[PDB]
DNA sequence: CCGACATCGCATCAGC
DNA sequence: GCTGATGCGA
DNA sequence: GTCGG
């Protein structure tokens, strides 16, 4: 499927999706439009009518009428009006600032704050997260070429091993699946001293070292198991400096680590196709564990896992290389 | 007709 | 001071 | 908004 097949429609649905999330605060309508947008984007035919599209799972009556109006006229009245609307368009835009959700955005617009410049005029009303999001608004909406990711990975794996050679670190996300670009860097971290039935300084030590060598620049949130922050590759010689990037680091217990690796590697569609197939065999798989369903649906104790493949084994399916986990 | 639609770590607010 | 709810991103 | 109990 190409973009210009049904791109006018998927852009329409995606636009409608954002206004539901950010302005109407209806998260379930948000995913409804996105699910419809996805299944249409995978549809290998140019859609002739709403009735044709309605045959797809996730496409109901209301969207069918909208596709008709778009197909027949080239636009959607409801969408045209909400675009022109000063309140709604401003509320929607502000949510693109990381740290500002639907709730904070509506508050700002309620008291006159509508633009990036308005935000810059009123920084004492922003929390720490929002300021970082404001500071790197442009940088956060850029994607990361795989070449820069590989360089980013080099630093992380190096500094992690430098703190303690027994750490195990894995950069997951679409990067691990071989993608040419990424939205952020997701790092998964474990250590033989950290199990389920188990120091709560393991994560701090790694974060601080990446701060010492000036890879990590800012902090959005940091706890005993999860870090969310900002990082930046060093500038080359006389070259232009790199954009600031989003990076996450999770500390996961050893016995839940490979369930964690598998889950955050994805993709989302793969994980459900895999979850579905998993239950047919009588197993339940989440981010943390793989558990055996009883005769009545009760969960047995979490099964031993020492690799990604161990999980694939449990449910009678051959190991899949990350590059072939798009679905 | 009507509930499900995934769930959780961290920051910060609402309330005691 | 604390506990729980909520917002946010994922 | 869509699906299904
Ligand atoms: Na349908
Ligand atoms: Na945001």
């Amino acid at each position: 499927p190409q973009e210009t097949l049904n791109g006018g429609i998927t852009d329409m649905l995606t636009e409608l999706a954002n206004f539901e999330k950010n302005v109407s605060q209806a998260i379930h309508k948000y995913n409804a439009y996105r699910k419809a947008a996805s299944v249409i984007a995978k549809y290998p035919h140019k859609i002739k009518s709403g009735a044709e599209a309605k045959k797809l799972p996730g496409v109901g009556t209301k969207i069918a009428e909208k596709i008709d109006e778009f197909l027949a006229t080239g636009k959607l009245r409801k969408l045209e009006k909400i675009r022109q609307d000063d309140t709604s368009s401003s509320i929607n835009f502000l949510t693109r600032v990381s740290g500002i959700g639907p709730s904070a955005a509506r508050k700002f617009v309620d008291e006159g704050i509508k633009t990036l410049e308005d935000l810059r005029k009123n920084e004492d009303k922003l929390n720490h997260h929002q300021r970082i999001g404001l500071k790197y608004f442009g940088d956060f909406e850029k994607r990361i070429p795989r070449e820069e990711m590989l360089q980013m990975q080099d630093i992380v794996l190096n500094e992690v091993k430098k703190v303690d050679s027994e750490y195990i670190a894995t950069v997951c996300g679409s990067f691990r699946r071989g993608a040419e670009s990424s939205g952020d860097m997701d790092v998964l971290l474990t250590h033989p001293s950290f199990t389920s039935e188990s120091q709560p300084k393991l994560l701090h030590q790694v974060v601080e070292q990446l701060q010492k060598v000036h890879f990590i620049t800012d902090t959005l949130s940091k706890g005993e198991t999860k870090f969310m922050g900002v990082c930046q590759l060093p500038s080359k010689n006389d070259e232009k400096e790199y954009p600031h990037r989003r990076i996450d680091i999770r500390l996961i217990p050893k016995d839940q680590y490979y369930c964690g690796v598998l889950y955050f590697t994805g993709s989302d569609i793969f994980n459900k196709n895999m979850r579905a197939h998993a239950l047919e065999k009588g197993f339940t798989i989440n981010e943390y564990t793989i558990r055996p369903l009883g005769v009545t649906g009760v969960a047995g104790e979490p099964l031993p896992v020492d690799s990604e493949k161990d999980i694939f084994d449990y449910i009678q399916w051959k190991y899949r290389e990350p590059k072939d986990r798009s679905e």
